[PDB]
């Protein structure tokens, strides 16, 4: 089925992590065509400046989302930023997720692919697309089975990401696609391309949601508000209906 | 709002190939009644890359072929200029003016396409950022030019590659009307023609441009990326259907 | 010898141009060692706004031009727009220049070549280095034996141009180079890329300077002060000097 | 002040490899008195596009080589770290510690190598822009760094090609001494090294950092674009007397 990740960007309280986990396992009872996973960082840990949140570490971060998933059956999601964290994370992350600047960090992708758990490999910004089949071959190397590739943007000049995508297709043939609707425009463009990628085809979507996006401690500029998400999935999943049709064999 | 769909041969390779596009594009006229359809195609390639590349057989044959189609079949017609002096003798059987990607800044030509009376269509540049189209469309205004297009036919991303900054479909249309163009965009200066189509409606445009021959392996210009006549329909039956059910989520200018 | 372009962007008036060929007269007689050629546009075709300066036409500006080369017995150039105005430009003209949005505009460059003059084409900024060669090619066939490439940036993103040195050696191949110092930019990098484009290696460098840049009617953010030209040329002449024993050959 | 030459084999392939550049090197630096020579080599390439690529010895063997350089050879030594626990033990040899361009954002790998009280020289990301770089410094200064570098090796340029932007030179000297990458700027993620490395010394920067190979050939990784040993003599004479003519005109900051 269509998969759909969505959370707020940074694990700012796990009462933040209940509230959102609550509307997103409503959605799951509303869209049984769709799996929902539910995401969080425990750690902002390639922040810009030195004064950021980053947030409230490893062990609050993992307790956090073990309550997500314990109170709602939801899977849980999050990323490591070096190969120790792995294990630790594995214990309630049903997909490993890697961060984009670190899609080339080899210890990294096979401390994931180690947990035996899937793993979702952010494409960096400065990587093509065809440069994404030699990311798979490590993790297969590593004895992963469920790889994901995102398509987050390319660096396109400074401070911009355009997206390509002739990306979805190529990436197609050696892993799943998901489209990261919130990083790939850092909030008017949001919908627009999230319908793009359905019409052109991938096998699931990323979103960070916050109830009140302005007041989020990261991505406060692009996290989508809580209240739009079923509108936009229920949007994504009548394109996609229409647009399968057309979806280029592998 | 109709649909425009803008189609035809890259080049006027002979009067004889326009007719049977024109043949093909009036019949899907016919089906498609929901769309508005333009027969698209240039009676000179005044900037290929070599000097011993096709260009044409001349503005006169090629207006003449042009308006033999817009006679024989009853339908609009669009053309690109590259100099000013041929906007007079073109908008004489051009419904729309088409000015080239590269010519996009150039005052004059703008300037000589909008007294015609025309609609004008600009590609919009591979170096010009959307925002900076809200210029030319002013420049068009000030010219006289009261039915404007701007084109998306991708930008310039590293050497010899084109990519297309979906954002740009919602920026531009804040003051014009959008046409995507699916064959140019892709061309390094087919797989992908389709898919980013796709997208182009979903996002949500007003019409867009394909350049189309019954055999593209043999076509004197854009042999690569010229859409084989055959699955025009096709293509326009899948836009059509992709726009109607993304059509309630396109976002208010 | 080191070919160096300079004048004011646009003919403001006959009167700003006698000024500043006065200047280059005397650099003219300084620096022996440098073919000096005095540019100035008689018409600012492509700006982006319709309400912006021009320029007092192709009649006044060639006439100014005309003046330029008499009172000081300096070579010219200035650029063309469209096919017919070769004929006339070329009468004044030593070196007609092609615009860079204008590069691959066959008729501009056969009408430029077929004037017998030197032809300098402006590399687009849409243009890879490798596909100049079709460009010269062009004019050749045209006629036309003095061909010059002009480097002026590449689009990098938008709003901006980023200058890919590795192009003046691939553009050496089949014609001479210049580097423009005043639109690769567009003042603070003016100087330090002249410097590289000097260390790198080419055939001359190409630079707007006007009295007052802040009150020029044209690129006011770019041009270079009349009163710097002197010491940019002394430091190019100086570095190229020590330089040039390392330009690879051809 | 005293001009860097950062030079090495990219990897450490064996430490026999590893002495016999560190020799030339010495020589180099007994000929050229007025260049600070830094030994470069790294005991891992943790980034390797394939899984099958070579990656090292481990960074128990690279670390005893290096010292064998330093302590046989008197030269400083910098080498690159890959996760947080590795810059206590690179420390111990390492007088500067270099932060690979992938990982120049991650906050832990930047704080790990400021606390060792070693020198850190950054490489800046193919994705940051110049004026980015700035809180780079910041996070180091932060973490207790009192000798910065950041190095430009180029910026993504559409895909598989990479652009050297010289603005980024004087833009970075505003908070950092500036390395220029002479070997990695050419890559496509050698004609091209030495036209570059001249236009790097003319704008101005304080060092430069070329790998180097008795035979780039045989090399074990970048065997493309590391730079043969016997050309790294020519290459310094060529850069020091491009540098000292230019010198009068360096803006300053």
């Amino acid at each position: 089925k269509f998969l759909v990740i969505a959370g707020p960007c940074a694990i700012e309280s796990e009462e933040l992590l209940l509230k959102v986990g609550e509307e997103i396992k409503r959605l799951s009872e509303k869209f049984k065509e769709v799996e929902f996973v539910f995401k969080s960082s425990f750690d902002k840990a390639n922040r810009s400046s030195i004064h950021s949140f980053r947030g409230h570490g490893l062990e609050y971060g993992v307790k956090a989302l073990r309550k997500v998933k314990e109170e709602f059956g939801l899977k849980i999601t999050t990323d490591i930023h070096e190969s120790w964290q792995a294990e630790p994370v594995a214990e309630v992350a049903d997909i490993i997720q890697i961060p984009a600047f670190l899609c080339r960090q080899t210890d990294l992708l096979l401390a994931a692919a180690k947990t035996g758990r899937a793993v979702n490999v952010k494409k960096g910004q400065f990587l093509a697309p065809w440069d994404t089949k030699n990311v798979v071959e490590k993790l297969k190397f590593g004895g992963a089975k469920e790889i994901y590739l995102t398509e987050r943007g390319t660096t396109f000049g400074y401070n911009n990401l355009v997206v390509d995508f002739r990306s979805l297709p190529i990436m197609k043939q050696w892993a799943k696609v998901i489209y990261d609707a919130t990083h790939s425009v850092q909030r008017e463009f949001i919908f627009p391309l999230i319908r793009a990628a359905v019409a052109v085809g991938c096998d699931g979507v990323f979103m960070e949601t916050h109830p009140e996006p302005e007041k989020a401690l990261s991505d406060a500029s692009t996290q989508l508000p809580l209240s739009q998400l079923e509108g936009i999935i229920e949007a994504i999943l009548e394109i996609r209906e229409v647009a399968s049709k057309y979806y280029e064999t592998i």
